[PDB]
């Protein structure tokens, strides 16, 4: 039962990778200490090849099937359609990896005639046939990150034509499910701000409040036939067309389940029996196995209220505390169950009594105030890897901003509003790009959005205390400063000073432009101006935002 077979075949490139931090005439403004920040590329893959490939051995008790039967019960009232061709080739990212057959991700997503016949062609054949297993190609992924180095994480996808049809079959179950089987404790239906609410509330909730986030090393690789055909018996729960029944039934058997790996040079690199990290299906699977483990492992642990947390492998479980020496007893025994279940830990669970001191989603709950002077609670995280690939986008354009993402994401942070917003707005005064469309993640889904629209999205998302927050906590600030020293960051003084200056540029433009200055750098003045909302704000269509997870689901908004 191993995770992986290998031929001994590299995984190889497409083109040319960088591993060190490439320096132009704007790197030393954002970062000096330029050996700190590196790119993973396929000369690591080697290495990630050794740490994913290992034997799955599991024991499926009651509390597994308990809690699978409940799931199955929800499951059951949830009506998915069949997504038409035109459908799901809109939502293919244009940049998406072209097929093998002739055509690409503007061929699919203009309707072109050789696209939808090879489309066409690929679904039939999952209608015919449920037994072969369909090739998918590995992909060492180039990820930037800062030092204290990381082998390249792997990405495994079938063709472009099998994409499309996945997107046909599953994309209204993986966008509806999760949700309807797990309700509150499903991650990805929140925003930001809808999570540190959840997250507070429950906290809230319990008399004695003991929390800790689950760590699966390897997750991906510890998803065995059995869990991939558990997360298929739950799509079947779903009132679902014959023709998905039957497309939902191949696709697990063909490709959900396992199958062949061919490297970017067309060799066989070896064979896959655990989850693929590059189908419409990775987060949907990942949630629900997730949760159907933990859930059950709560049970095995006899862990007293617990409200779970659940996005992809990310797992976070608020429950009523024992007292210290019984909750470090009960982390045992719940880590004693997912392990049983082939969920092993990475590092230890620990309890935490503060619930700014737990990490989910690689985030933490801290507090500032708003104008009026009220407590504040919203999301933030380490700063180090969103600086390091700030680094990274400063000297290089890549198919993914994070840049934008995390401006998005963490619009209300002291971090993102000083550094992020300063820096980046900056750079896209110069080449007058504010009204140049960028791609950036949310939730793993792409979307193209305009810097100039960031005001609106960020008062949709946060509301209007995000463009007021101060006074944030000792814990927080000093976080930040160790950061800006241990990356050669200039300090965040230097940060207000050159706010100032990109708010006063954006004034000058007029317009929307003068809006993203008004808002987004109104902290930098002494003199504060009376924020009030934006009336294009109402307008945004913010739905398809905050309603699943779909990391390495191809999805294009
Ligand atoms: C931020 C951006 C670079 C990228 N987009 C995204 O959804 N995540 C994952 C993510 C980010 C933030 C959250 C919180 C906890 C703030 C909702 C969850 C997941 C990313 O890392």
């Amino acid at each position: 039962h191993m995770s992986y077979t290998w031929t001994g075949a590299l995984i190889t490139p497409c083109a040319a990778e960088e591993s060190k931090l490439p320096i132009n005439a704007l790197s030393n403004s954002l970062l000096r200490h330029h050996n700190m920040v590196y790119a993973t590329t396929s000369r690591s893959a080697g290495l990630r090849q050794k740490k994913v490939t290992f034997d799955r051995l599991q024991v499926l008790d009651d509390h597994y099937r308990d809690v699978l039967k409940e799931m199955k019960a929800k499951a059951s009232t949830v009506k998915a359609k069949l997504l038409s061709v035109e459908e799901a080739c809109k939502l293919t990212p244009p940049h998406s990896a072209k097929s093998k057959f002739g055509y690409g991700a503007k061929d699919v997503r203009n309707l072109s005639s050789k696209a939808v016949n090879h489309i066409h062609s690929v679904w039939k054949d999952l209608l015919e046939d449920t037994v072969t297993p369909i090739d998918t190609t590995i992909m060492a992924k180039n990820e930037v990150f800062c030092v204290q180095r990381k082998p390249a994480r792997l990405i495994v996808f079938p063709d472009l034509g099998v994409r499309v049809c996945e997107k046909m079959a599953l994309y209204d179950v993986v966008s509806t499910l999760p949700q309807v089987v797990m309700g509150s404790s499903y991650g990805f239906q929140y925003s930001p701000g809808q999570r540190v609410e959840f997250l507070v509330n429950t906290w809230k909730s319990k008399k004695n409040p003991m929390g800790f986030s689950y760590d699966t090393r390897c997750f991906d690789s510890t998803v065995t036939e059995n869990d991939i055909r558990v997360e298929e018996s739950i799509y079947q729960c779903c009132d679902l067309a014959p023709e998905a029944r039957q497309a939902i039934k191949s696709l697990t058997e063909r490709l959900y389940i396992g199958g062949p790996l061919t490297n970017s040079k067309g060799q066989n690199c070896g064979y896959r029996r655990c989850r693929a990290s590059g189908v419409l299906t990775t987060s949907c699977g990942n949630t629900l196995t997730c949760y159907l483990k933990a859930s059950a492992a709560c049970r095995a642990a006899k862990l007293q209220d617990c409200t779970m947390l659940v996005n992809g492998d990310d797992l976070v479980v608020i429950c009523e505390s024992a007292g210290t020496q019984e909750d470090a007893a009960s982390l045992r025994v719940f880590t004693e169950a997912m392990t049983r279940y082939s969920a092993p830990p990475g590092d230890p669970p620990q309890p935490e009594y503060d619930l700014e001191l737990i990490t989910s989603c690689s985030s933490n709950v801290s507090v500032a105030h708003d104008a009026s002077g009220k407590r504040v609670y919203y999301l933030t995280r380490d700063p180090t890897t969103p600086l390091a690939r700030a680094a990274w986008e400063t000297a290089r354009h890549t198919p993914v901003n994070s840049w934008l993402g995390n401006i998005i994401m963490y619009a209300p942070t002291l971090w993102a509003r000083m550094i992020l917003m300063t820096h980046f707005f900056s750079i896209l005064l110069a080449q007058e790009q504010l009204e140049k469309a960028l791609d950036c993640q949310i939730y793993g889904a792409c979307y193209s959005i305009e810097p100039l629209d960031l005001p609106q999205i960020i008062e949709r998302l946060h509301g209007l205390s995000a463009f007021s927050l101060h006074s944030y906590s000792p814990g927080e600030i000093n976080r930040v400063a160790s950061c800006l020293r241990k990356l050669g960051v200039p300090p965040l003084r230097v940060w207000r000073h050159r706010a100032r200056s990109v708010r006063a540029r954006l004034l000058s433009q007029g317009g929307r432009a003068a809006t993203c200055g008004k808002y987004l750098f109104n902290w930098a003045v002494k003199t504060k101006l009376k924020l009030t909302p934006i009336p294009a704000a109402s307008r945004l269509d913010l739905s398809g935002w905050f309603v699943a997870g779909y990391s390495g689901g191809d999805i294009y908004h």
